[PDB]
């Protein structure tokens, strides 16, 4: 029950019904069932700073209308 937006390089965006609880892997997944995007292709960066897997929105202060960026990348860190 929290709206959060996810754009691309394009401008492109989806909109996902997450809760807070869920990890930034779990989000990852959402986005594999709906774009076939992989979630280990994917990097996703919420104000400048790039979202690991393992934390939470929540843990975040990602909030309604929040808007994450998603960049297609195979390394992170």
């Amino acid at each position: 029950s929290m709206q959060v937006f996810i754009k691309n390089r394009y401008g492109w965006t989806i909109t996902l019904e997450v809760s807070p609880t869920d990890t930034v892997e779990n989000v990852k997944q959402k986005i594999q069932d709906k774009e076939g995007f992989p979630p280990d292709k994917i990097r996703l960066i919420y104000g400048g700073k790039q979202m690991e897997d393992g934390r939470t929105l929540a843990d975040y202060n990602v909030q309604k209308d929040s808007t994450i960026l998603i960049v297609i990348r195979d390394v992170d860190g």
